[PDB]
């Protein structure tokens, strides 16, 4: 692969000292941009996900308008799920949907065994390695997956909860084939997550978009052990192939009450979301973790003058140590791209004005 | 009125001492209940909360089961909203909705005068004095209202949003018609709540349920003034009135974030959700709230055994003083009553155990 150019991300994810704050943006490739919503006319989105070239594209379209630091492989949590056997359908105007959850601890059975899971995502692998090639160094490539409880939620529940009533249930009444499912999950992940770092991911974050329906006991039970596993176990493999371990990122969406635990769990960088004030998640979380986030997507509406005095605000609560500046989640698809613009300006002009 | 027998849960929110702690359960008139079902099934729901007797049976139900400490009146935070001018209709096994949702700074213009709002309100006024009267002294009896900020919410979005992005978006582009309207919120929930108290409520909870949506810089322009307000004004015009101020209880669902400023705000109590640890919340708020909750209400689907050693962490957790047991959300339909029963046995239970 091409020797990188910027690793501003990197030595920030490392908790390095730099000359600048990197940043980046959760969803960069996505509706938000008209480049992305033309190209997915093309396929559907599964399909899409499956085209190398299709994702080597949506993932450089954000870079040709913003000197963002990083970016992103396109494609999507839900492809684990997905190689474990389930169906997913991509609904119209209403999302991801799984029209037939797993319901009970006998439909554990209709699941892959998770070490081929792997080689059931060899299209990932192969978007990339194209993707790496095809940035030329310009910045470094980020891989992900979903974590083993958030891909859970997905699994279990008949879609669009604010509650995961039905997934929680299955933690209280059902907590060995809850154990039983996550592990499934952690299997399947480990080797996917080392193959996408093998293909050419220089970093890989873990979503656990849905930390926040569990308080910590539950958190500490049943979300925990195999966000610890996950990290120690691609560590690991990394090493033993002889490869270089990649900087990781675990983001626990509303997880303010896990951040403690979440500093000690094997990750370079804890991802944040908005509600969390900066000085208290650097309390939480001490002095050997970067930091990644926070910013209200939000506030993304407000006029480019008002994201620059926000930004400005945000990057003096982080300081300049041990930080990478990112949303606090993804874009919204109603976003405008020209305030998207003004977020990346603002990051690098006022982290330079606070070391310089 | 009758003389009230049982005022543990009114001294526990004033913050004496008790010989037990008291416990009630968001929704506990609910659809958890098959009399609750029944009872409903003769009229719709809007029609329902207009029914001062039937209004007085869903809220009995309940403590016709179980030993709980406090009435909550059936109502609705929603019918704010309605007597404001707005339209909303109860979707079959959908929930609540605006089919006409405030869409621009114009649509201010359809609303109400505040003002008269309190009196298109009268049947809920009604409600309240037939059950504090048929309550005959039994347990005191709390009234309610949605917080400015979770109204608007409702009010601007067209339903089921996981983000509020529209609300949210309200907030960062139109600052002034926010602001407008969370003063029009204001204005017609302080006379409601002083009539709810004048009607024979004894205590007021104010439900700020969409709090997490927002982080701490929007919650504390545009949320927490209001909720301030709300509060002083009651306080204000029950003296003027000649009557007894009644404990006010503040709840904003995932908060966390707002703790130390809503112990500050003029609320006899603080009402949490299930992910803030007890330990971190009696640090925020200090000694001199009260705190309410926050047992996550899924921990009912485990067994009543279960019910019981949970129970029993908590409030070891919370101690003894200036603590109301409850959930940490409203019970969920899908709840087994006799679960219900044994939260309620198991905190008198362990409470007792925990003094003597
Ligand atoms: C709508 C949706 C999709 N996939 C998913 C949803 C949300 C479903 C729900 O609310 O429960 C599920 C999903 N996909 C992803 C996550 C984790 C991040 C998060 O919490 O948002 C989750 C929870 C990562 C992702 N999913 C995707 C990326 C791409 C990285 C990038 O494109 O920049 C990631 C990290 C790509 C994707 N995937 C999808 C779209 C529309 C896009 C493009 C971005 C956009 O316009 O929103 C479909
Ligand atoms: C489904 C629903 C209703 N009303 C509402 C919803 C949720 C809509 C959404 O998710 O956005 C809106 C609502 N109603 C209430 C709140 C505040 C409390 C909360 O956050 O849940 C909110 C946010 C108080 C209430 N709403 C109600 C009470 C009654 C107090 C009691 O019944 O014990 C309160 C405090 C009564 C009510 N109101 C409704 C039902 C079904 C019930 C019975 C309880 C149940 O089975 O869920 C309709």
């Amino acid at each position: 692969f091409p020797e990188l150019k910027n690793d501003t991300f990197l030595r920030a994810a490392w908790g390095e000292e730099t000359d600048y704050t990197p940043v980046w943006c959760m969803r960069q490739a996505g509706r938000y941009l008209p480049e992305f919503r033309e190209t997915r006319a093309a396929q559907d989105f599964f399909s899409t996900c499956r085209s190398p070239e299709a994702c080597c594209e949506l993932t450089l379209q954000p870079l040709r308008r913003f000197p963002l630091d990083a970016a992103i492989i396109f494609s999507d949590i839900l492809v684990v799920p997905q190689a474990l056997g389930m169906e997913v359908t991509m609904v119209p105007g209403k999302g991801p949907s799984f029209p037939e959850p797993l319901r009970e601890e006998q439909d554990l059975e209709r699941l892959r065994d998770p070490e081929v899971v792997a080689s059931e995502l060899g299209y990932v692998f192969q978007a990339i390695t194209l993707t790496r090639q095809r940035l030329a160094g310009r910045v470094p490539l980020i891989g992900f997956a979903g974590a083993p409880w958030t891909l859970m939620t997905y699994m279990v529940e008949r879609g669009g909860s604010s509650t995961m009533a039905q997934a929680k249930r299955w933690l209280y009444q059902r907590p060995q084939a809850s154990h039983q499912l996550l592990r499934i999950l952690t299997d399947a992940l480990v080797p996917y997550l080392v193959g996408q770092v093998v293909a050419g991911a220089q970093a890989l974050q873990l979503f656990e978009s849905h930390a926040g329906h569990l308080g910590p006991q539950l958190f500490n039970k049943f979300a925990l052990p195999y966000i610890r596993d996950v990290a120690k176990q691609v560590k690991a493999r990394l090493r033993e192939a002889g490869l270089a371990p990649v900087p990781m990122i675990i983001f626990a969406k509303d997880g303010h009450f896990a951040l403690e635990e979440l500093a000690q769990a094997g990750y370079e960088v804890v991802g944040l979301d908005w509600t969390v004030a900066p000085k208290k998640a650097r309390e939480c979380v001490g002095k050997t973790v970067t930091l990644q986030g926070n910013l209200d997507p939000c506030a993304l509406y407000a006029s480019e003058e008002e994201i620059g005095q926000l930004v400005k605000q945000m990057l003096d609560d982080f300081g300049p140590h041990r930080y990478i500046a990112n949303l606090g989640h993804g874009l919204y698809p109603d976003m405008d791209p020209e305030h998207v613009g003004a977020f990346v300006d603002a990051v690098h002009k006022h982290s330079r004005l606070l070391r310089q």
